[PDB]
């Protein structure tokens, strides 16, 4: 039965990580995968996370299955983060949240729900986008189309091209938005641009799908949700796939949520029963540990305070590295203006390095970035910055 | 987009649990869902599990993502449990294991792999079977057909009907077997019956899919794997979806494995790359906590000793309740022979109660079982046995 199966196409980005670990050069620098490093180049467990895990160790008395949609307090805390406490969406009970194995898990659940229960045939993703979006939607049986996004000359959101290319989207297509910290560009719509999109989206009959993996990494928890909330103020229906991998440093515990919004309580409860059915035929119910950690933190004043500060620390370290990167580039003799890097949001920006320049960086300098020239700024440190920038200057 | 979605059909078994928690009667007895209760009617965390969780708390320094297939030591330990240490399958590197979110997760991954990469159009399941089998396979786009299994008059495996009905299976169909502790009958093939099946399966060109959720609950870890190992000695190719939910009391942590076996190393590595692709487009990588607990236990002599004894304790408590159940039934005036219960394996047997008798038990006596009359023996205790049996006698 398996004799004739052809190998899956190598994933160049996971193939990168694989190449990194095999590299015996001591000064090797990892700017590939989207992970937060501290100033010592390590990927720590958050202190608030350790404290919550101690609490669970000392207090959990069972591992009895969660409901299909996971821990209720997790759902409640997630909707407050998303929509704001006292939001009319919450008061009107228009939203239902399933705890999922990561944001990736949430994307798959949404895709499966849409494919099996609606007329949706296609999803619009930005060009460029995180490559996994196409993969997940295609695997669910959905076509993926691309909309213009990035003005690479001005390092800006090409809002005209975006709007113009989205005009080819039909009523009933899904349009995917990144809530903040667009991967890979670091370029997000302004509040005004988000409000214009929310208006266009309603007129045109698009179903908004928000991918919200970096809440707290652009400006702050509430500020980062402004775009979503502008849509939520305008739309009867919306889906949000959110993740706590990055803002809790909980990557491997697979902690995310798929949130469904409909016009009213009866509708959302009805539609959510089909989302629960999709989950049931997948992994049945989600993993408790990472999500209990999140719920324990978000629902305790003292832990939440510590965690919010840890998140602030992470965001500010990245902002410092953005500035340090452009400064060291200038000092190291780089020809180019890299100032656009300072304005961009989250872990990533496009460096503007070619695929060949990145290959050179890896082979000659042990500096690992992805083929698009996207770099993980959260992988830069005061200790690695000088060798990093000397390497970039050498390849320009 | 969601206005016209119809509600998912209520799941009577999850609807049962929901009904149970709303029941304010004090002496209520839960014999529904497959969970291990101790003699005080609680569903405890295993001591070996708590010790492993303490160790992880004190020693983990990162939550960096696992590989798509999870923790390598988890895979190694899983294959040894499945095939036996020193197995030729392991020595020849014919097997690859992906850590998955539970046995349910493993079933979905297998189904997705099969549907997307092979000519498989149908899966044979026993009649009766765990209802989720049909659901999972159908959701992946696979037809499900049923084979005869149960001789309800003699409370036995109807081996003739099974073999006769499986004759309608074509070369290239999947046949699903429960490794031990058949859900719901508690009736497993003997070693001889398993060997005959392994032979038939080869001749007929079936792809065996083992669902192995209760290793250790029939006779013991090695004894329970005898059927699988008889197949593995005969087949070039096989898939195993296994779970640690029940034998580690780790239900909500979603800890399982999908193991792929092929004729040789090159083949299995090739086919497994497509299984990894299916996982990538689902939940991306599996949750670390529950699987690290399992790997930490299985790979430490002291913890493994404690855990194996805890598992032995669970198996023996169930065997005691089987005997106590039939004894108390006789003492309480039951007309019927219930002796077949003593011989059956795992958490469940068919009580022979009608759907109406079970409805009566619930409404009049607060005793919760499923419509098929299947009861969770692991939900019986010395304290609840008398009221339970008085209730059954009343409804006969």
């Amino acid at each position: 039965m398996f004799e004739n199966i052809t190998a899956a196409p190598a994933d160049p980005i996971l193939g990168l990580a694989d190449l990194f670990r095999a590299d015996e050069r001591p000064g090797k620098i990892n700017l590939g995968i989207g992970l937060y490093y501290d100033e010592t180049g390590k990927i720590p467990v958050l202190t608030s996370v350790k404290k919550a895990e101690q609490y669970l160790l000392e207090n959990e008395t069972t591992k009895l299955y969660l409901g299909i949609d996971g821990i209720p307090e997790f759902g409640r805390c997630t909707q407050e983060l998303l929509f704001g406490k006292g939001s009319a969406l919450i008061n009107d009970k228009r939203a239902r949240t399933a705890q999922t194995p990561g944001g990736s898990g949430a994307l798959r659940v949404a895709a499966d729900f849409l494919a099996k229960n609606t007329s949706v045939k296609r999803v619009w993703v930005s060009n460029p986008s995180w490559p996994n979006h196409k993969s997940v939607f295609n695997s669910a049986g959905l076509e993926v189309r691309e909309y213009a996004y990035y003005d690479a000359e001005n390092h800006t959101l090409d809002f005209d091209a975006l709007i113009n290319s989205l005009n080819e989207a039909q009523a009933g297509d899904v349009v995917l938005f990144h809530g903040c910290c667009h991967n890979p560009t670091g370029i997000d719509p302004t509040l005004e641009q988000w409000q214009t999109l929310a208006q266009l989206s309603v007129e045109k009959g698009w179903l908004p799908l928000f991918d919200f993996a970096y809440q707290g990494f652009a400006r702050g928890l509430e500020e980062d949700a402004e775009g979503l909330r502008a849509f939520a103020a305008m739309h009867k229906e919306l889906i949000v796939a959110s993740s706590y991998s990055k803002n809790f440093g909980l990557y491997n515990e697979r902690v995310g949520a798929c949130t469904l919004v409909a016009a009213d309580s009866e509708t959302v409860d009805r539609a959510f029963s089909q989302m629960k059915a999709a989950i049931r035929d997948n992994y049945s119910s989600p993993p408790a540990h990472g999500a209990s950690v999140v719920a324990t933190i978000l629902s305790n004043d003292a832990l939440r305070a510590i965690w919010e500060q840890e998140l602030t620390d992470m965001r500010q370290r990245i902002q410092r590295m953005r500035q340090l990167f452009v400064n060291t580039l200038q000092e190291k003799g780089a020809n180019r203006d890299f100032s656009f890097i300072i304005k961009q949001n989250g872990m990533f920006s496009f460096s503007g390095l070619t695929k060949e320049q990145v290959l050179r960086l890896r082979e000659e300098f042990g500096v690992y970035a992805v083929a698009s020239g996207r770099v993980n700024v959260a992988g830069m440190t005061p200790d690695n910055m000088a060798p990093l920038c000397e390497a970039i200057v050498a390849v320009l």
